[PDB]
């Protein structure tokens, strides 16, 4: 039999807005935290020819065997599908990505180029480009577009990213994409001695109306573990935590609790490791978690030492220019007193630039951020043409 395990890797699925990517995830996977999330086992029939040997079910009958296929791993997918903070937050969780382009449209469409740039900015370079709808174009046209994509990626960091033709709607060449995911989006090395850190992207009150008071469940926190591992009954804390206002005053107080349960999808586990979206039951007053109240927080063990900072120094890199409709837009150098949006983990905060140098800026934040490690990546955005746009990235320096 195949084991029942949590997913060990997260794969972003990004597309020009389309009828493509979601059906893609469904074509691979057959499918509370949501956000366009799906999991699937991946396996391979050892005595059979690739790529057809790749399977998502423990059967090799399709290649003429009654034997059980080898289990490789369980993977999860995160669908990109607007407000800027959301892609940034999703991007925080990805170990790799699939960029979906339509084979029957000129490459690259504006949104596609935007996506490519974005993927470069957020640091997600385990990439696969998927030519969707190749069944509506000839071999020759698909090859033409293939050549255009290679030409567009040449000289860039994505010069060698594979291009895989499929039809999501009609399920053509899906196994080649599964093979591609296995070869180009390997599960990263995990040092599980690292301090446990989880990014929170949802929080719920899971109690239904009419729930009897003595049967009330504590708040539930949904997120993505990025390092280390958590266990049921561990003492943890939520950082920066609870916003508290004394008259004419503001501050944040860590929220202490204990893990009551760990869940991936509909399977319960005793422990939770990086990979997949996890639901964590707590002993918290559900008021504290209700309606994504804790979105943008992190969770660590109670005794972890983690700086919570209202001012940060960032070693940064700006783009030369930003994709726009209908045109490319120049990126002005950072200026003091200007407002930027900074993405750190699953959080997004406005800040004022208090210092500008060539390689470093310093920023005063409207809300503090928990900085769990040195050189955490941050995404930098500026309001251009009345819309927040990613203009560069950096490392938070502590």
């Amino acid at each position: 039999a195949w084991p029942k395990v949590q997913p060990e890797v997260n794969i972003g699925v990004v597309g020009h807005v389309d009828h493509g990517k979601t059906t893609l995830v469904q074509a691979i996977t057959g499918i509370t935290i949501k956000l366009g999330y799906a999991e699937t086992n991946i396996g391979v029939c050892e005595s059979c020819k690739k790529p057809e040997a790749y399977v998502t079910e423990p059967s090799c009958k399709s290649c003429g065997s009654d034997d059980e296929p080898k289990f490789l791993r369980r993977i999860s997918f995160i669908d990109a599908p607007v407000l800027m903070a959301t892609m940034l937050s999703g991007a925080a969780l990805m170990d790799g990505a699939i960029l979906v382009v339509a084979a029957n449209e000129p490459f690259p469409q504006p949104q596609t180029r935007e996506h490519f740039v974005a993927l470069g900015i957020i640091g997600v370079k385990n990439l696969i480009i998927v030519q969707n709808k190749v069944d509506v174009v000839s071999k020759e046209e698909a090859l033409s577009q293939y050549r255009q994509i290679k030409q567009f990626t040449k000289g860039t960091w994505a010069e060698n990213v594979p291009i895989i033709p499929v039809s999501a709607l009609h399920k053509i060449n899906i196994d080649s994409l599964i093979e591609g995911i296995e070869e180009y989006i390997k599960t990263p090395y995990r040092d599980l001695s690292q301090k446990p850190v989880m990014l929170v992207i949802r929080s719920f009150d899971v109690n239904k109306p009419g729930t009897q008071f003595n049967e009330l469940k504590g708040g539930v926190i949904g997120g993505s573990i990025i390092q280390g591992l958590f266990k049921v009954d561990q003492e943890i804390k939520v950082l920066p935590g609870l916003r508290v206002e004394k008259q004419g005053k503001v501050s944040y107080e860590p929220i202490f609790t204990k893990i009551s349960s760990i869940r991936f999808g509909d399977e319960e586990f005793k422990e939770a490791k990086p990979g997949g979206l996890v639901a964590i039951g707590t002993y918290l007053d559900p008021s504290l978690t209700k309606a994504d109240n804790l979105l943008g927080s992190i969770i660590t063990l109670a005794d972890a030492e983690v700086p919570v900072l209202w001012n940060i120094r960032i070693k940064y890199n700006l783009l030369e220019r930003v994709v726009g409709a209908k045109e490319m837009l120049k990126v002005d150098p950072i200026r003091a007193k200007e407002t930027l949006m900074l993405s750190v983990g699953s959080s997004t905060t406005l800040g004022i630039v208090t210092s500008v140098k060539k390689d470093e800026i310093e920023v005063e934040l409207r809300r503090p951020v928990a900085v769990w490690s040195n050189n955490i990546r941050t995404v930098i955005s500026r309001q251009i043409a009345g819309r927040w746009r990613m203009i560069g990235w950096g490392l938070v320096e502590i």
